[PDB]
């Protein structure tokens, strides 16, 4: 049985959501019962998302491994429901510079060395490289950037030489155009799709299926005409409009046929998707039983898009909408009024002293008066240092990372005991949950992994008279490769409804079939309070 | 002193609004004292638009010299104030069928005859001849179609060609293109127009200026950007945003600096432009003094595209917004309700049965209740059929047209004697006012020439009767080249407010500069009307 | 059976030998059993070859129904041998003409026409149209111009949609283009091809055969990367090298196994080719018995392609290499140094005066030295004349066309009495053999067709004189739809060895399998001549 490769490229314009489609059509062969992984080729030259910011200029997600990339992996895994790593996301920094490594050492054997064959050879290695670690039947490659620029043509020519060595049946190529409508015409422009694939063609690719970016849907006869002049036959042109959730998108275009034209053009017995999940999922995000609301102290207010995400899952299984406030950090000042009509606070990760002062009143103001509180990384950073300063008495308390000379660093870099050296702790970290507590209840297990980015951690010196003054280490880490042992995971407090708190990033597990407890019990508090 | 040239294109889609900016072009040309002429190069095969239905598929243009060509050839004529002729619309269909019809009469003297050169040569000797003849100073020429399409091509490296022909400093190329504005993301997609740029490049075409048409205007940081990428300098990128008056035009470009930059890419001294006229016009229509609602009882409700102009025109000079209620001729059936806040009834032109009856019922109405009324040629007829019905007691009084057996053809084909055979009448014909009339009070001129498309004229046999039911011919025609001696032109009602109607098709002189007599009045009554 | 069609595109540069390749693939076709026809698409705006010069910027080829065309139809009709017609040569200008006179006969009901689908339309129509009048089974359409040109664009548009049109299995495209090749770096430059199929692509269409163009035949290494590199099978990309003979062609594609992938490619049943015509023939050629030489008399010393072919499938037939001295008319002044080693003279066709009186001595010379004589539609004309002049004392006898005043218009338009006007005879006229001449004996029967394109004939009054003198009318035509009747079609001497004249230009019809009796007979005698 051969391992079928599915391409996908985007034209006329650099936003059409091929994101979201590469993810959607992952689910849809999931739905198959077929095993699938994607690939995101980002045509930057940066090796990795590693050396920038990490919520800014959007979120920049963190796989199992530890591996940090392009907000497109988090798509991925919450679609196709499955654990990504570094292999699945593919960057020009990373192939030109093992290619150049490579002749440095003189592996190349002195010949010549470049873009084609070697650039290329590299790239395709690296694709089959990863889907062979994860035994994928199906994989699904999604090439970054837009069809007629210059930085994605070597991956371009790579993914057009998979044909001819993968032999008949085994790839296939789907193309995204945008299809600008115009509403009074009442006009599809289909000449921009015709330019696209006619510079795809001219690279020497040849797409099988089309997907058509536009308002609404395209009608057949239009999609016919298209499907004639493109050399794709008319059952292979699909529409792509756009809807109110993403959760859509795999449903309408299954609905339309493209799941079956996939099976059929990679030779493969039809099979009948079980879309059971996603349909609940929209019917739930369409008829919520009730709706919440919750502020979001952030200082960067899709910088949050996992967590965002995490939301959505949890307040799906809670059959309830959850509706975001925007709270801006800094601003913090009337919190009466900030906080108003929200039943539920939540204090984000982050980089930098920029609303660090603003967060702990957030805190402080959701400690007092009993509203349910999630904190994420930073977010229990903060609620340590509120309490550290407002219930321990620690007065000036706060971490290195904003006050370097605090008397109280209730907060600092890894404990130089505890090290092995000025790395983030990255990845998944084992997490020992104590029974009996809220993390307890909310998780039903002892022990989870869930993955981290961070440098700064729960000073050990002060955790025995924090808990003291009343806060409860609900989690530790057993720690990793000797490294971190015995750090805090978590914090929550005994008398309050709901005040949790993690040092890593539990959205980034967060998936729509599976939601991150921590949320699914924040949201489920957040209507508690709501009454 | 070299005669300057100055093309236009469109790349990425086929509507941008190519038609208007080329207009607008010329009025600021010629608001700087230049002689100007557009030439229309419409890329299909069609000889002319002859064969074309005359409004169901948008108005067909009708020029002082009888030729049927398309309508952005009235468009031109507005904004430049000034009457073209069949050689300001070239087409494919004419280029290829002289250049064949000569070398099957040998003139190619034995070689082989080719789309380069000798297509290419036709299309430019058209090019010249026209603008010889027009003795043109400045000639903008626009290119139909789209950059990228096959059609097009001849026309592309004929006007290519000119830049080399005519020497340096007197042509100039100007191409326009869609920037897709995302509503959300708040950004500018500027890779179709680099896409499309980049096609006009491999054809041999450099654009000095561009235009980038989008909702909105284009930020400089962003024009700059793509100013930098197309070899275009940043002073020469403008914006041609969507606007509510199409006047407006002229106006926005001139203020960004499209004339400046114009006038210096052709090496002319500057010339401070007149804009007074538009500044008014673009005034009136944000600001009316009044406004009235007339009703169109058409068959076609761009098919009346230069009646709807002709409309704004007069508006403009009463200083009033004019509405329009669009009444489908067949629906015509309570009258009551159909022309309820109607201040005035306009019956335009048409072929075929379909709405005759209906329209027969909305002229009746008009002439019954006192309400102005204003007959376009088949509303002419119309009006004339409707009197010898209800007024001249001639039972099925009809045109040949709608019944060939009516047993009063009050309307029919050519009188056999005044023919010369069985064409219509094209273009100019000369038309005599009578002094004391309604026509006389609203020309102010005994003698003036009126544009025609018809094949139907008022019967003579059957004028005395009528004039004794007392219908009154206000106007007739000396004739042309010894046809049509003595034909009724116009025709209205003396106890009546406002009752005209004329055979000729006044729209198509009207300007904005200079509105059509016969409108100015049918507004001027309508407001009467409303009181 | 569906009908096949195999589509043949040329790149790089536009003279590879493409008519030579269609031609050779015609015949491995037909070598098969298939009935197949050609249609060279000619992207000139000619209607036809009509107008241009007969002979000298290459001949202009004759069909049977009297069509003028290409040459290639001739090279098309030697290697298929079968008559081909007017609708085997589509021009540019025909699918424009017909196209034009259509929508301005309103026939296409008032609808915009354009290239696309309209001029594509057309060309698609004739192709078919073409190909069931000759109930053709596999059909081979060579486009004319060079891929990447403006001309031929509306044709290549026009073919790629045959693929659809005619479902799967059914089309195949196949590209030529040249590889330069360096003797000294002795190497094949395979970017030409890279960038022509490339371009190809961009309009729409992948080749599925490639042939490649080169001093010598392409390396099988090289021609793996250019078939990896262009999306078509290894084993699908062939060679071109140049020839000694144009014969070998069909035999080196045939062994390399261009037909087997040909007709695997369109689904047919593998089919053992009888190439032993071809084999034998080019067998002929390499190796002669012998060889003779005769001169060739003309005004325009590929001119005479087909007259040159006609000697090749004489020299053949006879199995002797036939060498031709070029002798130019004018110079015509020593004779005997002229045609020294010469046991042949040729005069062929021509129009003008230029020459002619140059060729009366060639005949003169021809007919006293009894020298082989074969005067070819003017080289008759000659002989008339000169013998006119020379045997029947006419002084200054002549053809009107050279001398309008001549005392004896031996050769005159067509007669009066015999017209029904300015038309020249064209295509195939009866011609009625005499029993016992020399006409007959190379015959052997006494009616036969042989094509015409003259507008002279033999003027009637004289011929009993030229008779009683000693001419001898071994052929006359019961001439065609009334006109012509008892025209001399052929003249031949009774005291001579060989001496022959026929107003047809029977090379038309020759055929390497077939060749033409009166070439045969003048090789035969030129051989007897030599001794
Ligand atoms: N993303 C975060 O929440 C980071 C928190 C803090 N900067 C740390 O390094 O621990
Ligand atoms: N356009 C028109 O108004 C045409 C009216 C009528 N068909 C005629 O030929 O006179
Ligand atoms: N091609 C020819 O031989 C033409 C001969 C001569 N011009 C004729 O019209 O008969």
């Amino acid at each position: 049985r051969p391992r079928k490769y599915v391409f996908i490229t985007g034209g006329v314009v650099s936003s059409l959501g091929k994101g979201i489609l590469t993810s959607s059509l992952g689910a849809l062969l999931r739905a198959r019962g077929y095993r699938v992984t994607a690939i995101k080729i980002d045509p930057y030259v940066n090796v990795d998302a590693g050396t920038m910011r990490p919520y800014e200029h959007g979120e920049v997600f963190v796989t199992a491994d530890g591996a940090e990339t392009d907000l497109d992996i988090g798509h991925y895994e919450r679609f196709l429901d499955m654990d990504l790593s570094r292999g699945n996301n593919l960057t020009t920094g990373q192939v030109y510079l093992s290619v150049i490594q490579k002749e440095r050492r003189g592996e190349y054997l002195s010949q010549t060395v470049q873009v084609i064959p070697h650039i290329t050879d590299e790239i395709k290695e690296r694709i089959r490289k990863v889907a062979e670690e994860q035994k994928a039947e199906i994989v699904v490659v999604e090439v970054g950037g837009t069809v007629g620029d210059i930085e994605s043509l070597p991956f371009l020519e790579a993914i057009r030489q998979f044909r001819f060595d993968e032999g008949e049946g085994n790839t296939l190529y789907l193309h995204l155009t945008l299809v600008p409508y115009l509403e009074t015409s009442e006009e599809f422009k289909t000449k921009p799709t015709q330019h696209s694939v006619a510079t795809l063609r001219g690279v020497g690719i040849q797409p099988d299926i089309l997907v058509l970016r536009s308002a609404r849907p395209v009608p057949e006869e239009v999609r016919r005409k298209v499907a004639l002049f493109t050399n794709v036959r008319p059952g292979h042109v699909f529409s792509s409009p756009t809807v109110e959730h993403l959760y859509e998108v795999p449903l309408l275009l299954e609905e339309q046929g493209l799941g079956r034209a996939v099976e059929r053009a990679l030779g493969l017995e039809a099979v009948i998707p079980n879309l059971s999940f996603w349909q609940e999922a929209v019917r739930v995000l369409k008829h919520p039983e009730r709706t919440v609301k919750i502020a979001i102290a952030g200082k960067y207010v899709d910088a949050y898009l996992s967590l965002l995400e995490a939301l959505r899952h949890a307040g799906i299984k809670n059959r309830a909408r959850v509706e975001v406030k925007w709270v801006d950090a800094e601003s913090l000042a009337d919190l009466e009024e900030a906080f108003r009509d929200v039943s539920g606070i939540l204090v984000p990760g982050g980089f930098g002293v920029r609303g660090i002062e603003g967060k702990v009143r957030a805190a402080q103001y959701a400690r007092e008066r009993k509203i349910p509180y999630l904190g994420i990384c930073l977010g229990l950073q903060i609620a340590v240092i509120e309490f550290a300063r407002n219930v321990a008495g620690l007065k000036g308390a706060n971490s290195t990372e904003f006050d370097p000379h605090t008397p109280h660093p209730v907060i600092d870099l890894m404990p130089e005991q505890l090290e092995v050296g000025g790395t983030m702790r990255l990845g998944d970290w084992p997490m020992r949950i104590k029974p009996g507590t809220l993390l307890h209840r909310l998780y039903g297990k002892e022990e989870v992994l869930e993955r981290h980015r961070h440098r700064y951690e729960v000073n050990p010196l002060y955790v025995d008279g924090l808990e003291r003054a009343g806060l409860v280490v609900s989690a530790t880490t057993p720690g990793m490769r000797g490294r971190g042992a015995g750090l805090v995971e978590a914090i929550e407090l005994k008398d309050h409804p709901f005040f949790l708190g993690l040092q890593s990033h539990p959205e980034f597990k967060s998936r729509p079939m599976r939601p991150s407890p921590p949320f699914v019990g924040f949201v489920e508090a957040a209507l508690a309070y709501q009454e």
